[PDB]
């Protein structure tokens, strides 16, 4: 009764998934590389704080998701590009408004966010790109 | 009396120009490469048609701009990614709603669109990327 159901294959729409994954693999690894190149230690403190909150509050699926949002928001802010920031917010809003436990991959999820933070702190653009790509692939594999 | 004037340096805002150029250099060369990789001959016919209309109607600054829009729209459609298409449309709308003769660089503009079309037809992703980058640099140099 909603047109989205009429134009998208239910549960698994491969073409939309591929379009989304292509856009994410373009934009988010670039964000990660620019964060590694531009984040200051005050930016790092905001990312690390949200990472620690994710680690600590991985039990209730509301305080963790609240801390996951702050992590990506701190990563995005460390790029210091308001246009890119709005674009990535639009991409993430579309992803959550179209796509459908999360505890079953909680250990892998925390490790991926730690690896992205470590690459950003190390100012390693290649490692940050790889961490972002891994996160997108793990998000897609669900 | 409009807040945009209050938060942006008039005529030339270097930080917004750099943010815009970074976003465009990320997204539009990728669009160009994917067009070179994915466009069909029916896609090529739509791009070539708009290119010829630009060439023919380069005199009145309304039929040319009408044909310039159709060129970029045909390039975008040849990528066959609706998410990327909406993102690039949002970027282009922001560019025209924020930024300010065009005959003085008409010859260079037509040559750049011809070079992008040639790269797309040749399915040369590197050449299409370079043509897009050149177009963005020439747009910025104004
Ligand atoms: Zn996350
Ligand atoms: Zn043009």
């Amino acid at each position: 009764t909603d047109v989205l159901q009429w134009v998208l294959e239910n549960d698994y729409d491969p073409r939309l998934i591929s379009a989304m994954s292509e856009v994410r693999n373009l934009v988010e690894p670039a964000i990660a590389r620019w964060a590694a190149e531009r984040a200051t230690s005050s930016d790092l403190a905001q990312i690390e704080s949200a990472l620690n909150e994710m680690i600590a509050n991985n039990q209730d699926r509301e305080a963790f998701n609240e801390a996951d949002i702050r992590y990506h928001e701190a990563v995005l802010q460390s790029v210091h590009n308001p246009v890119l920031q709005q674009l990535s917010i639009a991409i993430s809003s579309l992803q959550r408004a179209v796509f459908e436990g999360d505890e079953a991959n909680m250990p892998q999820t925390l490790q991926e966010h730690k690896a992205l933070f470590d690459a950003i702190r190390h100012q390693d653009g290649d490692a940050a790109e790889q961490a972002a790509l891994t996160m997108i692939a793990s998000s897609t594999r669900r």
